């Protein structure tokens, strides 16, 4: 059980009753809208309090019972992880949220029951991924199934994949749209469900 993990300029602390995301205020030029993250959103845990501590912002989130950091499940079998990806695609949080699609930012209760932790405001105060949605999905899937970190795929996905020789990830890389990604994942999941 990993209790601490860096995601870009965020530090995540996975505690007993809460998650804490810490961001040094030196990374936050504008802060007028930081408290906007208290707004509830389906599939996101609730913010309990927003504090600062010696120049660092602390966002404290409720941690509901029975939710495990997805980081802790990276060594589960591919057929288990495929089910998770299929469910994440159904949740479709990137369409209406400024967030990070990353293992650090996702909690799992079961393969069909997942929650996100951190999201940003809509006034560019807090950081998030501005990448094309399909790119975020490809990089996330590579980080969840592959040998390298999210940041390695974000920098040059095709270069890393050419030598990685992961046939599933090569198929993920080739899709042209979000709908085709959903079809690929669903088809692979259907194959795992039969024998």
């Amino acid at each position: 059980s990993m209790k601490y993990k860096i995601l870009k300029n965020l530090q995540f602390y996975y505690q007993e009753n809460v998650i804490v995301v810490q961001i040094n205020e030196k990374y936050l030029t504008n802060r007028e809208h930081i408290f906007d993250v208290e707004e509830s959103e389906q599939y996101f845990v609730d913010v309990e309090e927003i504090l600062t501590k010696d120049g660092k912002l602390e966002i404290v989130y409720n941690r509901p019972n029975g939710y495990t950091p997805l980081l802790d499940l990276k060594e589960y079998a591919d057929f288990y992880k495929l089910d998770i990806v299929n469910r994440l695609l159904e949740m479709n949080v990137l369409e209406k949220t400024n967030t990070y699609l990353a293992m650090q930012n996702i909690l799992l209760k079961d393969t069909r029951d997942l929650l996100f932790i951190y999201k940003a405001d809509h006034f560019d105060n807090l950081p998030y991924s501005t990448k094309e949605e399909l790119e975020q999905w490809k990089n996330f899937i590579c980080s969840f199934f592959g040998k390298f970190t999210l940041e390695k795929y974000e920098k040059n996905r095709i270069e890393v994949l050419t030598k990685e020789k992961n046939s599933f990830l090569n198929d993920v890389e080739a899709v042209e749209s979000l709908e085709s990604l959903r079809d690929l994942i669903k088809n692979r999941l259907t194959e795992e469900q039969k024998n």
